């Protein structure tokens, strides 16, 4: 549970925001 949440979500941050960012843009 624990593991799994910041392994998959508190890791990954820059990824989101240049994706949103990458499909608001372009």
């Amino acid at each position: 549970g624990i593991g799994a949440v910041l392994k998959v979500l508190t890791t990954g941050l820059p990824a989101l925001i240049s994706w949103i960012k990458r499909k608001r843009q372009q």
